[PDB]
């Protein structure tokens, strides 16, 4: 067991191992930047906010470090190291999370860097290839967006979720509909190409009801094949009081792109998703020809997640985030 040692940020306290130097803000858990001497590389800690202040918080504990545990793959967030203070069961309340430090996400590349057609390949290239890697372990990511995307000076990309996000949101979960298959998250890299693509938001949406409406503008009113699966006479009323829209063609929308590009573009921005394009299918797409490996798009070990319908006591879900935290071996 290492020393710690004990250092104020911005009125919070961070009790770290020594290995770790020069913590320095990057915004509120609360995130750090330091500088990790068994290495010489630079990291980013987080220290988990209130992990067990309740039932709720305590199984959020416990399914983010299974998570960040399971994750390895190179355009995935990955675990360097987790620990705690703790020297017992007894003492543990805190958890802290370690991975590689990240330069920049995809926005701050968006805003001051107009990229060519064959950034937008590479960068599309690596989010399909850590979503196949993710839908593989039976995840859904949900809040995928530019903020979510870590990317270095080599514009290599990690998706990762730091926890509008509305603009990059699927119609389905604006429309809270309950199930959700994994192509909400093709939908967010349809809107993230077309803005890498355009330089601009694809769906700036004022409020919830604004979104909507700018998608139906683009994609148009459900058509009959898609009117057919809606269960809910409600919504179905609801969907046909909206102006009847007409698809737009999105050759004529993103006018000088790639026609490879625009043909992607038409397969992840579908209303029905159900009609969507996969994450494993795009990597197939010709728009990658020069990327696409299909010998190295690593799918992910099966991943337990029975512990998603237990209901369990405080302590039991700390205990097991404990025995985590004591397991974990830190990669090669
Ligand atoms: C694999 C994917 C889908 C991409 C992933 C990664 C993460 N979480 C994550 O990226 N943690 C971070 C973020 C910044 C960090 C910065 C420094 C060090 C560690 C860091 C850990 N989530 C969300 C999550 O864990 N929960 C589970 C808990 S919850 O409250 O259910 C929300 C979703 N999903
Ligand atoms: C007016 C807005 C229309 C929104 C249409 C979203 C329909 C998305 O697609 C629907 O996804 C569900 C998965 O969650 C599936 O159960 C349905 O089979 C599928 O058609």
């Amino acid at each position: 067991r290492p020393t710690f040692y004990r250092q104020e940020l911005n009125k919070t306290i961070w009790e770290v191992p020594e290995r770790y130097q020069n913590l320095s803000p990057v915004g509120s858990g609360s995130v750090c930047a330091a500088f990790d001497t068994k290495t010489g590389h630079r990291v980013a800690v987080k220290k988990l906010s209130r992990p067990f202040q309740s039932i709720i918080h305590a199984k959020r504990t416990y399914r983010e470090l299974r998570l960040l545990k399971h994750m390895k793959h190179e355009n995935v967030i990955g675990l360097l190291d987790v620990f705690t203070p703790a020297r017992s069961l007894e003492e543990f309340n805190d958890v802290y999370l370690v991975t590689h430090l990240m330069g920049a996400d995809l926005n701050n590349i968006v805003k001051c860097q107009k990229l060519t057609d064959d950034h937008v390949q590479f960068l599309i290239y690596q989010i399909l290839r850590g979503l196949k890697y993710i839908h593989s372990a039976d995840i859904i990511h949900r809040d995928l967006k530019p903020s979510n995307l870590a990317v270095n000076e080599d514009c290599e990309l990690k998706i990762l979720d730091f926890g509008a996000t509305r603009w990059y949101r699927a119609p389905e979960i604006m429309l809270n509909w309950m199930h959700y298959n994994q192509t909400v998250d093709i939908w967010s890299v349809g809107c993230i190409m077309a803005e890498l693509l355009t330089g601009r938001t694809l769906f700036p949406g004022t409020d919830h009801i604004d979104q909507l409406k700018l998608i139906l503008r683009l994609v148009g009113t459900p058509g009959a094949e898609l009117l057919k699966k809606i269960s809910s006479e409600s919504a179905r009323n609801y969907i046909q009081s909206l102006a009847q829209m007409p698809k737009m063609n999105f050759a004529n929308v993103f006018i000088g792109a790639n026609p490879l590009a625009v043909d992607l573009l038409e397969k992840m921005l579908v209303l029905d998703s159900d009609k969507r394009i996969t994450a494993a299918q795009a990597l197939a797409h010709a728009y990658f020809a020069q990327y696409h490996d299909p010998d190295d798009e690593p799918v992910a070990d099966p991943y337990d997640q029975s512990f998603e319908s237990r209901d369990l006591l405080i302590d039991e879900w700390k205990s097991l985030t404990y025995d985590e935290v004591i397991s974990f071996v830190p990669p090669p």
